[PDB]
């Protein structure tokens, strides 16, 4: 049985798992702790692009956006290079999927507008999908502290599978947007050894990873069979009972990605 692999998961790595894969014409869902909350981290980062492409016309992600090295927040490999000629809201959204870059997705926060630098605008976007669960709450920083129980910034394998359905999959985004995102998503550069470790090889894969204290691993993919099937899937783990420095597991994602893999196919 399929929970019982997960368990023994959880005992092998010492984590909390949790796996949300929406049932399909042809597959039963898989949902083991589907309903639990998780950390987000950097997983908010695909959706981010989509509130910003639904948000706006793609003439939008021409416009310069400029910033200086007090914007510098988190992991930025593409932003900490351009802080004297800025980035376009395309190049935002490309280093903010494709390298989790941090001070992009702060620049395309700000870029959707209103309170709380924009978490506010993005929270909203989600619950115009019909996610009422998922919450972000916080700006991206290195110094931000998210201690275990806390429910800001926090999803749901289930509420986020589902997102990422209607985005990549759904009628959520018109075609032409709904290409970039899928595009940007399918040439992540931090995914290969979750998600993406676990599918075979003729198998598509295209996903935004999330990482964090408390030994917090996230990885939401949209996965195409050989025979052309799509699935969404999101496996997200933490490690809360090591405390802050539990180290994150990607092997655990990998190996979960493999038990789903094995079902789909």
């Amino acid at each position: 049985d399929l929970a019982d692999r997960f368990a023994e998961l959880e005992r092998r790595y010492d984590a909390r798992l949790g796996v949300y894969v929406p049932a399909t014409g042809t597959t039963a869902a898989i949902e083991y702790r589907a309903d639990e909350r998780f950390a987000f981290c950097s997983t908010f980062k695909a959706p981010l692009v989509a509130a910003v492409l639904h948000q706006n016309p793609l003439t939008h992600l021409d416009k310069l956006i400029t910033y200086t090295s007090d914007d510098i927040r988190s992991i930025s490999p593409v932003a900490q290079q351009h802080v004297q000629t800025g980035m376009t809201i395309g190049q935002l959204c490309d280093a903010a999927i494709r390298y989790s870059d941090g001070t992009a997705a702060n620049l395309l926060l700000a870029d959707l507008g209103g309170p709380g630098g924009g978490t506010a605008a993005f929270t909203g976007y989600l619950r115009s999908l019909g996610d009422t669960v998922s919450r972000l709450d916080a700006e991206e920083s290195e110094l931000n502290r998210d201690p275990p129980g806390d429910e800001r910034d926090t999803t749901t394998p289930h509420a986020i599978a589902l997102v990422l359905q209607q985005l990549v999959l759904g009628n959520a985004l018109p075609p032409d947007k709904r290409a970039l995102l899928t595009d940007w998503m399918a040439r992540n550069t931090t995914g290969a050894k979750r998600i993406r470790a676990g599918f075979p090889a003729d198998w598509k894969v295209i996903d935004k990873t999330g990482t964090g204290d408390y030994g917090r691993a996230n990885d939401i993919a949209v996965v195409w069979s050989p025979t052309g099937v799509p699935y969404v899937v999101a496996v997200m783990s933490d490690r809360a009972g090591g405390g802050y420095d539990a180290e994150p597991r990607e092997a655990l994602l990998a190996e979960a990605a493999t038990c789903v893999a094995g079902v789909l196919a």
